[PDB]
């Protein structure tokens, strides 16, 4: 597992995603991938030090889990990004309602001692199969949507556009 966050390894996430894509390919309960970026993490980690930085990453990972559904998988990547697998997103409007719940949870302050921390977040979303069939295509597409979102603002989300 990821020592910093306690989240599943990249390998386990990978295994989880492959299985979900095999199990859910119906338009009514598709696999949806969210790629989350803690936009201002570097400045925080630099200013406050890695001790606080790691604590923040772990608190962010847990809040993300509280906002997804039991059965979904969350894993860290690239230091300050998180790949979120929605294992059958029926009734979530292709993950949009999950992305909104995450943003609501992450908009709350992270208090470390007397230091209030507010992170800025950007989420890219990719829906199978329209946004990719393979896990690599889905992830890369959610990643692209993420950076697009980040370029246009903060505390936002957007779906990949073919």
């Amino acid at each position: 597992m990821d020592t910093v966050t306690g989240l599943p390894n990249r390998q386990l996430f990978c295994d989880r995603l492959l299985q979900a894509l095999a199990a859910h390919e119906r338009d009514g309960n598709p696999v949806v991938l969210l790629f989350l970026d803690v936009d201002n993490f570097k400045s925080i980690n630099d200013s406050l030090g890695h001790l606080v930085g790691d604590r923040l990453l772990r608190a962010t990972a847990e809040r993300i889990r509280t906002a997804v559904r039991d059965g979904d998988t969350v894993a860290r990547i690239g230091g300050d990004k998180f790949t979120i697998l929605l294992n059958g997103a029926k009734d979530t409007l292709n993950g949009a309602l999950v992305a909104q719940k995450i943003l609501d949870g992450l908009a709350q302050p992270f208090v470390f001692g007397a230091q209030q921390i507010v992170i800025s977040v950007s989420i890219g979303i990719a829906v199978s199969p329209a946004d990719g069939e393979t896990m690599e295509q889905l992830l890369r597409n959610a990643d692209t949507a993420m950076y697009h979102a980040k370029s246009r603002g903060k505390n936002n989300y957007q779906f990949f556009s073919p």
